[PDB]
Order: C-alpha cells, then sequence, then structure tokens
C-alpha cells in the first residue's frame, strides 16, 4: 500500500479510537452462557441508534502449545463474570495494509450484537463468517461493525476462526491427528455454541441464518455441506463464493514440508519430523513465510493459497470434509434449506492493480490454458486437449485481436465466481428437497462510501463494482461516514440489510417494508430454467436475466465429453 494510503490509514485508526470511546455508554449488562456469565455494554452508532455488544466470548480452548494444528476443544467454563467489552486478538496473519505480522494464536472468539436483550419473541439470528482467503480477517468492529444491522430486529454474531497454516495444515499420517481443516472445525464449534446459547441473547435457535462473503461464503457453504452441522441452522447466503470455487479448497498435504524447509528445517520429507519442527516454531515466523510456499507451477495452475480447506486424508470423529465438495453436494443437508447466492457485476475488477505488478498476466489469454478447470488438464498445461478447451475460454472473453486487461478481469469473474456458482446450482437441483434458491447481482457503484478492501487493493478512483464492494452496505467500518438519509448510499444500506434480514426471517424476500416499492417479481430458480433470473441491485432494483449467462454456457461446454465432472 502506498505510503500515502498508510498514513491515511494511521490517522483513521487513531480517530476510530477517539470515536468508539465517544460511542461507548455506561450501560453494562450481564448475559449468562453455558460456560459462565459475560459482561457486555450498550454502544451507540453515528446514526444515533444503540445496541448491546459482547466481544471476545470464547467458544474453544486457546489452540496453543500441543493444541496447535489440532481440532478445537471446548473452552474452560468460569464462575464469575467474564469482561466482554473489549475485542480480543485476530488470528495470526499479515496485516493487509501495514505489512506487519499481527495477531495471536489466541483467537477463537465470537461477538454478539442486538438492539434489545429482552424481546418477547426471540429473533432471527444472523451469523457472519468473514472472508479473507482463509488467510486474513477478523471480527473487529473497525472492519465488521454491526451498526447498520442493529437497526433491524435481529441478533448478529461475528465469529473468528484460525487462519493460514495454523488453521489449515494437513498431514497424511493418521498417527498425528492433523488431518486438516482445523479452521472449519473452529467454525463448527462456533455454530454449535450459537445454536446452544443464542437464546440467552434473545435469539431464536430455530431460526439461524449463516452468511459470509468470498472465503466466508465458501465457509458458509462448507457448513451447509458437512454432516457435522446437520440442521444447526435454517438459511444460508453465499456472497461471491462457494466451496466449488477453485480457490476454495486445496490438496495441501505436501506444503507443510515446504513451509518447514523455508523456515530452516533440515531432514526428510516425513510427516512426523516435519510436524515436530512446526510445533516448536514461533508462530509469526510461519505466517510471514506462507507467501513463499507456492511454487511457480502452482501459481501457474491458479492455486491461490498454499493452505486451505482440503479433503481430509483419513477419517476422524471431527472430520468436516471427507470428500471433494461436488461429492459432498450429493448428500448435503444444506441443499434443503432456503438459500440465496449472488455476485457483483464486475467481480474481477478487484485485480486491477495486480495486472500492474505482473502485466504479462494479460498474455495468459493468448491461449487461456492456465484457466482450464484443473480436473480437465495436467500441471504443465501443454496437452492438445488443454489447448482446445483454452480456445473456448478465449472465445468467451477476448473481444478483439489482442487480449486486454479488461478481458482478463472479465475472465476472472467467471473463473473464480460465476462458473463455480453455475456448477453448484445445477448439481444442487438434483440433491434437494426442493426448497428455493434466490439469485442477486450487486451492481451499485459509489465511491463516497468505501471499505478497507478497496485500500488493500489500490482500488480508489476505479469505476465499476469489484469483488468485496458490497460489504460497505452491510457493515460499518472505520473508513465509513454518517451518510444523509436521502443519499443513494444510505438507501442501499437500508435495502441490503433489509433484504438480508427479511430472508433470514422467512427464507424469502419481499419484505415490502422498504424504500423500493414492489414491481419486483423475485421467483426462485427452477430446474428446467435455461437462463437464470436475478435481482440486479443498482439505483434500481430489477429482475433481469443474468447478463453473464452466455459466457456461463460457453464454460459449461468444456464438459461436453465429461458430463460426470460438471
Amino acid at each position: 500500500v502506498s505510503l500515502m494510503e498508510k498514513l491515511k490509514w494511521k490517522i483513521k485508526c487513531i480517530e476510530n479510537k477517539f470515536l468508539n470511546y465517544r460511542l461507548t455508554t455506561n450501560e453494562t449488562v450481564v448475559a449468562e452462557t453455558e460456560y459462565g456469565k459475560v459482561k457486555g455494554v450498550k454502544r451507540l452508532t453515528v446514526y444515533d441508534d444503540s445496541y448491546y455488544s459482547f466481544e471476545g466470548i470464547p467458544y474453544a480452548q486457546p489452540p496453543v502449545g500441543e493444541l496447535r494444528f489440532k481440532a478445537p476443544q471446548r473452552p474452560t467454563p468460569w464462575d464469575g463474570v467474564r469482561d466482554c467489552c473489549n475485542h480480543k486478538d485476530k488470528s495470526v496473519q499479515v496485516d493487509f495494509i501495514t505489512g506487519k505480522v499481527c495477531g495471536s494464536e489466541d483467537c477463537l472468539y465470537l461477538s454478539v450484537y442486538t438492539n434489545n436483550l429482552n424481546p418477547e419473541t426471540k429473533r432471527p439470528v444472523l451469523v457472519y463468517i468473514h472472508g479473507g482467503g482463509f488467510i486474513i480477517g477478523e471480527n473487529h468492529r473497525d472492519m465488521y461493525g454491526p451498526d447498520y444491522f442493529i437497526k433491524k430486529d435481529v441478533v448478529l454474531i461475528n465469529i473468528q476462526y484460525r487462519l493460514g497454516a495454523l488453521g489449515f495444515l494437513s498431514l497424511n499420517s493418521e498417527d498425528l491427528n492433523v488431518p486438516g481443516n482445523a479452521g472449519l472445525k473452529d467454525q463448527v464449534m462456533a455454530l454449535r455454541w450459537i445454536k446452544n446459547n443464542c437464546a440467552n441473547f434473545g435469539g431464536n435457535p430455530d431460526n439461524i441464518t449463516v452468511f459470509g462473503e468470498s472465503a466466508g461464503a465458501a465457509s458458509t457453504h462448507y457448513m451447509m455441506l458437512t454432516e457435522q452441522t446437520r440442521g444447526l441452522f435454517h438459511r444460508g447466503i453465499l456472497m461471491s463464493g462457494n466451496a466449488i470455487c477453485p480457490w476454495a479448497n486445496t490438496q495441501c498435504q505436501h506444503r507443510a514440508f515446504t513451509l518447514a524447509k523455508l523456515a530452516g528445517y533440515k531432514g526428510e520429507d516425513n510427516d512426523k519430523d516435519v510436524l515436530e519442527f512446526l510445533m516448536k516454531a514461533k508462530p509469526q515466523d510461519l505466517i510471514k513465510l506462507e507467501e513463499k510456499v507456492l511454487t511457480l507451477e502452482e501459481r501457474t495452475n491458479k492455486v491461490m493459497f498454499p493452505f486451505g480447506p482440503t479433503v481430509e486424508p483419513y477419517q476422524t470423529a471431527d472430520c468436516v470434509l471427507p470428500k471433494h465438495p461436488r461429492e459432498m453436494v450429493k448428500t448435503a443437508w444444506g441443499n434443503s434449506i432456503p438459500t440465496m447466492m449472488g455476485n457483483t457485476s464486475y467481480e474481477g475488477l478487484f485485480f486491477t492493480s495486480i495486472l500492474k505488478q505482473m502485466p504479462l498476466l494479460v498474455k495468459e489469454l493468448e491461449t487461456c490454458v492456465n484457466f482450464v478447470p484443473s480436473e480437465l488438464a495436467d500441471a504443465e498445461r501443454t496437452a492438445p486437449e488443454t489447448l482446445e478447451m483454452g480456445a473456448k475460454i478465449k472465445k468467451a472473453h477476448v473481444t478483439g485481436e489482442t487480449p486486454t486487461a479488461d478481458n482478463f478481469m472479465d475472465l476472472c469473474s467467471h473463473f473464480y465466481f460465476w462458473f463455480p456458482m453455475h456448477r453448484l446450482l445445477q448439481l444442487r437441483f438434483n440433491h434437494t428437497s426442493g426448497t428455493p434458491v434466490y439469485l442477486y447481482r450487486f451492481d451499485f457503484d459509489s465511491e463516497d462510501l468505501i471499505n478497507p478492501y478497496r485500500i488493500m487493493r489500490s482500488g480508489r478512483g476505479v469505476k465499476g463494482v469489484s469483488h468485496t464492494d458490497e460489504l460497505t452496505y452491510f457493515f460499518w467500518n472505520q473508513l465509513a461516514k454518517r451518510m444523509p438519509k436521502e443519499s443513494r448510499e444510505y438507501k442501499t444500506i437500508e435495502r441490503m440489510t433489509g433484504i438480508w434480514t427479511q430472508f433470514a426471517t422467512t427464507g424469502n424476500p419481499y419484505s415490502n417494508e422498504i424504500e423500493g416499492m414492489e414491481n419486483v417479481s423475485w421467483d426462485p430458480i427452477e430446474k428446467s430454467d435455461e437462463v437464470y433470473k436475478c435481482l440486479n441491485i443498482s439505483d434500481e432494483l430489477k429482475m433481469i436475466d443474468v447478463p453473464e449467462m452466455g459466457k456461463i454456457k460457453q464454460w459449461e461446454s468444456m464438459f461436453e465429453k465429461h458430463r460426470d465432472l460438471f
């Protein structure tokens, strides 16, 4: 991040400091949990609303020492009152604007927010799982503030979970009980806590909605796939992602050895000796090396992260992913609850800056071999069958004689988001009770109100709606400002939280309670639909045919002789 954008960051950190003090009240309150009492506090918003806030509630033992890389264990109860008015740590990660290694192994916490701890009618419970590539993120209110949702009559809960190699190391050897996915097992323990305890905060344990964006959407989808969570919640919203996305899972069992080597391990490629070495490592020294783990070939083949959700090499009682996600969709309990999914209208615009760090990325479009779905090709990307499928991708996105950055970003929208969603939709229609799935397309462009993902990416002053731009209208963050009620941004906040809150309440939106009257006819998607309809969310709300449909069909054609893999 430019020096200028780091100073501006610095000034705003110091002012969210002054400001959140101003917004704290002296109305402390105590809620009782299965593990002990917790002391929370009323906070105000800049819109002059109020909510009760409980931060830093443990849902698992601090995964330290011999618990490193292992499945979470339940936390230690307590007999007094636990001080839950300050956030705790975020999971160890590289600070995405500062470049410093930050955070703590002691990160397994959640936060609960509601505008009224005493309704006579328990409320819909919304659980947000943050994204961040499974490598960054937090539940701190300076990125994920509940100030907009607590206008609504909901309980909102923001969880943390382990990130990076500390969350997703995976080793083949069954002796060692590091099968992988510890971070998803964290999410499972958190959802079980929520199911068990949300009543003590006015929630309805029989009306929980899980939602997340990007890696949090893949997470929500995994929580809908695994038997570990069967019937723990009742609606899901997948915002720009799902578990079939190529970036959402990796067979990373060999990269523990690579990480150890990069940290100075000397010895054999032997799971035991490698784990012995990684167990004694200073935790920041591992996270600051995770950017050097992927080999150039892997980065060629479009592997995005070295450690992530994986298919677990053997069975344990805690196993979350026993099989590949398309295989899990077959028997998934979550296929049979109301679901909403969507993307933005120019997802791949997120990669603008990065084509400036490597502008010979564009030349990847000359054959497009590197974007062919991995299951259909080999690592080195030479084969003649990879070339023919690369040619159909190229037809779908290159729009003249020379490939362009614009074309590259359009392709990314499909490679990373729209095509995975289509595959999921079609696979799910064959393993579902028949409950509805609704589609949205977020297409509202405003840069008077932004969020920090725009800073990490150098995305200021760039027209169109990138991956992550929607988050601004759901969550308060420290770059936000009180907007006027008349403003297009304010009305979009009200629209988005209104729709999400309505869906959480009955599994459908029409919550005519809106500014956005109702010429909207928002049908779910049917099986014999050859074209998907979506609510396009701009200054207007209007149902349209997904403009991306034609390219989605061109990508599907790659499976014409491999339909069992689509």
